[PDB]
């Protein structure tokens, strides 16, 4: 079959479980779509609820912040009149608001440019859909795909920049507080059945190194790379590229949403991380397969500084096989970083730095997760996992 009409294997990881992946393969003729700009796209997809299986190719390079007309929006395209940045520090300031939420005129203004901004860059996919890229040069650029429905593919696209002019102060976040903002490249909220295959994810030409700190905190415009939450449930994540950004995959986004429990079965393998901070998966609950998986980067770097790798959240699961994480003078217990509420981790044959590590026993962690994963591909040996990933994981790598 051609790549449009291309399925998840029956043995290929969480999404391949049950009634398995085959997004829009089923399509009719008269849902194949061929879209090169945002009008396109969202004619394609229709409505949040159109499963009428189809089949989307993305041709060229489709730039999310632009209006009906295809013309680019920028920041004071979005903006609120009432909003103004300077304003809106000096209202929220800790040393005369204290830490409580952001109310009142500025924020109300601040959440309306948001709100602007989200109406152009956020799209639904609906279920029963692929979308795939044509040749090696298809982009979303800005844009935040949003899945809830069941049964979609999204193959051989290049995300870049998923950027938010407004991003929220949350006092309350962390010991300090953070800037947060809302876009993802890929949010997985509440999806099911879903494959994404051979996508690269990164910050396009606006890197977090050129972003102001305001009350000591990072002014942070961009979010997840391909984040789940709210029950989002069999899903395989395979041949990636992820590079120079900070969050990458959180699944499972409170240590509250206990209906979590027994969801967010994930797998992820063959994927790329190359300058990427944090979160390669940060994971609360689920049942989550990492296997020959490639990190790479630097804890001194002046852009994207590696942090860890795995993120053991409450109630975790990660069970982890053949992964190989290259850090020049990381320590086998800094590969992964321990949240409360995170008691275990399964990892074996991990490599770092070429030697052969235990993750898990260097954090004092249990070695068992309460699960064993069946539903997988081949597990490469660790020794060609580099050469494997390199070679063959994300965007333009299926001619
Ligand atoms: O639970 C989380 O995932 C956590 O993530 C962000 O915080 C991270 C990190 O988890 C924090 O411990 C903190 O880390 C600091 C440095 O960034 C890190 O390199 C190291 O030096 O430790 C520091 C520290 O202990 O303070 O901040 C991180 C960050 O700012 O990205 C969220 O900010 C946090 O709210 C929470 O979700
Ligand atoms: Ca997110």
């Amino acid at each position: 079959a051609d790549l449009g009409h291309q399925t998840l294997g029956s043995n290929d990881g969480w999404g391949a479980y049950s009634t398995g992946t085959t997004g829009g393969s089923k399509a009719s003729s008269s849902n194949v779509y061929t879209v090169s700009n945002r009008n396109q796209l969202v004619s394609a997809l229709g409505k949040e609820t159109n499963t009428t299986p189809k089949i989307i190719y993305i041709k060229g390079t489709i730039d999310m912040n632009v209006d009906d007309n295809l013309k680019p929006l920028g920041l004071n395209d979005y903006k609120d009149p009432e909003y103004d940045l300077d304003k809106y520090l000096k209202a929220y300031d800790p040393s005369t608001w204290g830490k409580k939420e952001p109310s009142g005129t500025q924020e109300e203004a601040r959440a309306r440019s948001q709100k602007n901004q989200k109406a152009r860059v956020m799209v639904d996919i609906p279920a029963n859909t692929t979308i795939v890229g044509s040749g090696t040069n298809a982009k979303v650029v800005g844009g935040n795909f949003q899945i809830k429905s069941d049964n979609v593919i999204i193959r051989n696209i290049e995300f870049q920049d998923a950027y938010d002019y407004f991003p929220q102060w949350d006092p309350t976040d962390g010991s300090s507080g953070n800037w947060n903002s809302q876009y993802d490249n890929i949010t997985i909220n509440g999806g099911t059945h879903i494959w994404i295959d051979h996508c690269t994810f990164n910050d396009g030409s606006r890197p977090d190194s050129t972003s102001p700190k305001y009350y000591g905190r990072k002014y942070q415009h961009h979010d997840g790379q391909t984040d789940a939450s709210n029950g989002a449930n069999y899903i395989t994540m395979s041949y990636n590229y992820y590079h120079d950004h900070d969050k990458s995959s959180i699944f499972g986004s409170s240590d509250s949403k206990t209906s979590d429990d027994g969801k967010l079965k994930i797998t992820l393998h063959h994927n790329r991380y190359k300058n990427i901070v944090q979160r390669a998966p940060r994971v609360r609950f689920g049942q989550v397969h990492v296997y020959n998986n490639y990190y790479e980067g630097s804890t001194s770097s002046s852009s994207y500084p590696f942090s860890y790798a795995w993120g053991i959240g409450k109630s975790s699961k990660i069970y982890a096989q053949n992964n190989v994480i290259d850090v020049p003078g990381l320590s086998a217990a800094k590969t992964i970083s321990v949240f409360s509420g995170g008691t275990a981790l399964y990892d074996s044959g991990t490599l770092l730095n070429g030697t052969q590590i235990n993750a898990s026993a260097a954090n004092g962690l249990s070695s068992s997760v309460g699960w064993t994963p069946s539903l997988h591909g081949s597990i490469d040996a660790s020794a060609n996992v580099k050469s494997n990933v390199i070679n063959q994981a994300g965007a333009g790598k299926l001619n």
